[PDB]
DNA sequence: TCGATTGGATTGTGCCGGAAGTGCTGGCTCGA
DNA sequence: TCGATTGGATTGTGCCGGAAGTGCTGGCTCGA
């Protein structure tokens, strides 16, 4: 009666999921890792939160890939990050086979949110040797970069960070598209913030490339981000299990949409009860669709790698 | 802890009295003039408070003295008529007796104004209570875009919240619709049109059933109050919480949209302050030419009291 | 793949329900009524806030019985109040016959919880039309009741009302039985503060009586009770819908508790993703036992009135 | 809106910072000693405010300074020792430095210390920092019983929180596990015990496990800080929202259970004002025994700074 | 013989204990 | 001919409009 939620991954992104499942009741807990112990440990001392939180999820570790069976949501952090980043494409490559063999096995009715890094590529090996259908598996990019975007105009404007809309699509990565023209404050065009002088033209540009920079500004600061990632997979996740519908921008199959087949990227979809129910094609002008066809570029140049 | 009085404690203050005991936002005094009854409001609503898991107090009043110490003070009493300028100096009346209360005994309150027509009364309970112009707003916007975003949600089949909208001038059948300004996910509607996701004339008819919507519901034989609570309600907790929402409300008008000594409906920004910012929209000529007719419409009214 | 509620009554209490399920993000709802249109019109209103909660429920009003089709949770309030309430007692066993036979028809595997007066009584009637196992079917009573308790304790104390615990059995109305030896207040046994005199016997009598007697001192300040009430009948549904297992008291179908059988009464339950999962006896003592009788007692006289 | 300084940007520190931003609690300083590390973290828990619909800052800081008119302290730094008296005097200068900057800084801050050992820890904070005795508690009842909570819950199938139960005297391996005092939904364990739904067995053996669940945790390769950091935030969440939960938690003792001049864990009412209320339970001789015992070891650790 | 899962406390990091103290390494088992 | 679902705005209360103004009733349709 409660979603079963399989945490593939019991990291640093693994245990803040574990622990904001628990603080919104969204269902039981699999802390899923191949290290021995420690996905045991982590589920413990997580499971006695439900007490402040008066939930009841259930919260258990695992080193058997068995407890994939009746998984409703799949989230899969596993993965090599540490040693050219090139050279870990092939390992996690295998991982991802391993991986689908058990989803279509054990699970293959089950959501799949893929977040292991380069995510685009990824969640299409997973999805090529899970078996499942193409709307019931994305990655992991839209919703955190944007939440980046988001909170750092909101600060220089002095609004709600959730006021702010903003897209980037493509690739999540160094190339991810970030669209000036389809940025919003309150509803209102950003624009209209720029010719108030509330904002300048050079100060988005900065925050634009602290946007893309921000994975990198907190490894510069001995951090790792964790928090906001986690936070951005249960949005996508609590959007699919309590159908809310919700536009969120992941990595998603391309079938022709911005020129592109055969190949996972960057767009607004929306998250419902079904699954993936729409996949929204934006109407990019010529200079933009240049950008997302970098993006798609550099996606296929590393999915040639493993 | 923030004191919350509901200057009416009608169908609309039982709503919002609900809702401010789930959020656990405040202690509640339900006043009206109407003996007995929010005394029994109140006790039946305070018991809530156990499955909320919250701690409110909620009592009931016929006296003003109440509103000694109001951080927040909401104003929905006065004459009501279905969907006349019959009210304009009945409803004067009362934010006179209501000014004056708040000018002796809770003079730093932040003030939320629902009275109809409320461009008008927010504008008279602004001028006879004394309080500073970003302490006291009116209610419209959020209500009117509340209507339209849902109305689109449903056509596109996505979250109401997604679609976002600007309803701005007055709040009133003259309300200005910005179709402009209308995005969902953060995309402009106009790609979905674009698409036939939705077209020009369903957006036309979605804007004539959203400035109507009171009399479908009226039509319907009931009265809209939870709407307007939960309206009510997120401004409210924009100023508690500081969360600095940008909120479509009545405002004082100096200049903006060419129009002074009169309020009007725009985006605002509001945090612990207030009103932090007002937010000038930058209309074109023909969105200029309907707003102009809500705020003349505004001035008519104020005429009449 | 998202609940369904079925509000049977569109009255003060459903209106509340409706608002709080939208709130909470609960379930699609269906207000149902006899009167034509009024729910409709209650359904619309509730529906424009799912923009302030950030939820996304469908609310419809309906004057079809048919539209109980499928539902998983069903709530019934509807049923005669106004003009002795004996008289009424017959009409309304009509009503819950004539929703039993649909639910027995549309949706036999809802879990249903009614509120209809006197509660003990109608809850059993409609057990009986719809044909839905026991662990299926309760009523309102205790967590209403109790919350009352818990609030006027916890006034007096100057503590969290949550804090406050109290158990109140037997039946709704006047016959309800206020177990004294099984309150506490953050776990402590209100004795505790009466040897402290925080409070004294004579209060906590007096706060006895003014449970009993709250729905009469609402209705003479020229109100009505349903806030409390639809919260409490919102707490035991997500109860269900969430499978949270919570402690609640409730009338269930007794079956030799409490020295009794065939009658429905109120006593503490597991409410949990299958239904009633425990039907928790009190061990009480002989004049405990005696108030629980008498109880019951007016339960059957009422019954036998139909 | 609040500001809340953790002193102490640890994995406690992390989930504290976490919880704050998911409940919109208040602004938030993240102190450590350590370079650099807060100020990343702050970075990436503050976009968390948008998945979250909040609004609260979160920076990082490596200068008491930045103590500054915080309306809550809540102290984590200190050295740690895997489950000795050899952490009483270092942690002693830690006590004295924080106070000093708590004194000069923010003396009208709510203090909640988790340094271990934390009944010691606490009542060297208090002394150093010139806090009033109502104004600083130290974590532990909180904690301690959400184990013994847990544990019961899922042995009798009902909601974890549905069960209720004191432990007393300190947080530490001498914790005192009041069995007379535990309820599930309202009602006596022992009604449980008779219906042979539980045995007293399993209650002993389960009260073992909840004084030896961090070194449970540690021997699973993890580290205990996620329910910590919930209990933390329970606290202060009471505190900030006066809500008035009653909170096992360490409190200076002045003659209660027969003891002053030392901290331990009792019952507390934790509202706006701070501590509230401090509940003296009407313990029997052998819990006042094992009390005691809790004090003594206290004490005898207090010897050592 | 020789390395040790896609994770991690304070430190590093196959595990486990002792030492030092904003802080790692020596001595061990398991199984390829 | 004659009453009007288990609900309700401000008032009452089958519905629907106008009047008065912390506030109901006159004139109508539908169908037993
Ligand atoms: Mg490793
Ligand atoms: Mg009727």
């Amino acid at each position: 009666p409660k979603p079963k939620i399989v945490l593939v991954g019991s990291g640093m992104i693994g245990g803040v999921m574990a622990t904001l499942i628990v603080q919104k009741n969204l269902g039981d807990v699999v802390m899923f890792d191949v290290v021995k112990n420690m996905p045991q440990g982590k589920a413990l001392d997580t499971s006695h939160s439900n007490v402040m939180a008066y939930s009841n999820c259930k919260v258990t570790g695992s080193n058997s890939y068995d407890d994939l069976k009746g998984a409703d949501v799949v989230i899969v952090t596993a993965g090599f990050t540490k040693a050219n980043r090139d050279d870990l494409l092939p390992l996690n490559n295998k991982i991802m086979i391993e991986i689908g063999g058990h989803i279509k096995n054990l699970c293959p009715n089950a959501f799949i949110i893929v977040v292991t890094n380069p995510v685009d590529v990824m969640v299409q090996l997973l999805f090529e040797h899970s078996g499942v259908p193409k709307n019931k598996i994305i990655g992991l990019g839209g919703v955190l970069d944007t939440s980046r975007l988001k909170y750092y105009i909101s600060q220089k404007l002095n609004v709600c960070p959730r006021d702010v809309n903003a897209l980037i699509v493509g690739a999540h990565g160094n190339k991810m598209v970030l669209l000036k023209r389809y940025i919003t404050v309150g509803g209102i065009p950003l624009q209209e913030f720029i010719n108030n002088k509330k904002i300048t033209d050079e100060e988005v540009e900065g925050i634009f490339d602290r946007t893309v920079n921000t994975a990198l500004e907190i490894v510069n600061l001995l951090a790792s981000p964790y928090v906001a990632p986690a936070a951005a997979i249960i949005e996508m996740a609590e959007s699919y299990l309590k159908d809310i519908k919700k536009v969120l921008v992941c990595s998603t199959l391309l079938e022709g949409q911005y020129g592109h087949s055969n190949i996972f990227g960057g767009t607004p979809l929306v998250i419902g009860g079904t699954g993936v129910e729409q996949v929204i094609e934006l109407q990019l002008n010529a200079e933009e669709k240049t950008k997302f066809d970098e993006a798609v570029a550099e996606t296929k140049r590393m999915k040639a790698l493993i």
